[PDB]
């Protein structure tokens, strides 16, 4: 099954964190990376006195179950999601989200697939669109259609 994973990091200098995350995604068992989007630079949500985010999309081929895949992405967030600040480990700055999982719809305590708010977020839609422009959601909506309708600006690359 082809799973699409969103990556976000709002570290001040996130390239190594994001690359460590990508390698970690590549090491998940029963799975392999098919494609990775460009890296984009996006302003954060809420107030603008915060660091920008690096966002990207990853296509992962996997024979894991959705919630097993979620165990792995949450494990990576726990192991790699904090950078060591001088006196301590800093706040988590890495987000890994399952946007789509094959054509499946999932509504569990732990997992909402398609991602619960991706259609509001160009920083999720545009990286996905770069690696799956023809994508159709389980319910028949089309990724192209959502971007056309909302007209979210194209993102700047990192
Ligand atoms: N598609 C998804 N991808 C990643 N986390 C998800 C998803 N759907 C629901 N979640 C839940 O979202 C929470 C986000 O955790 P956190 O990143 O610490 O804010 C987790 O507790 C997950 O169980
Ligand atoms: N530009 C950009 N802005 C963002 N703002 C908020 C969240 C995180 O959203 P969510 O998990 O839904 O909730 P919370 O921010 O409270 O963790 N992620 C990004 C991101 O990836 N890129």
């Amino acid at each position: 099954t082809v799973a699409y994973i969103a990556i976000g990091s709002n570290l001040a200098s996130p390239l190594e964190q994001v690359n460590a995350a990508l390698k970690a995604l590549g090491d998940i068992p029963e799975s392999h990376i098919l494609t990775v989007s460009s890296f984009y630079r996006t302003p954060p949500l809420g107030p603008q006195d915060q660091p920008d985010y690096l966002n990207a999309a990853v296509a992962l081929e996997t024979s894991l179950a959705p919630e097993e895949l979620l165990n792995h992405t949450q494990r990576i967030e726990l192991q790699q999601g904090r950078v060591r600040k001088a006196e301590r480990w800093g706040p988590r700055t890495l987000d890994l989200d399952i946007m789509l999982f094959g054509n499946e719809v999932i509504n569990t305590e732990r997992l909402t697939v398609p991602h619960y708010d991706m259609k509001n977020r160009g920083f999720m839609l545009w990286p996905l669109f770069e690696i799956a422009p023809e994508l159709v959601f389980p319910d028949g909506e089309m990724l192209r259609q959502i971007l056309h309708t909302r007209a979210f600006d194209k993102l700047n690359k990192w």
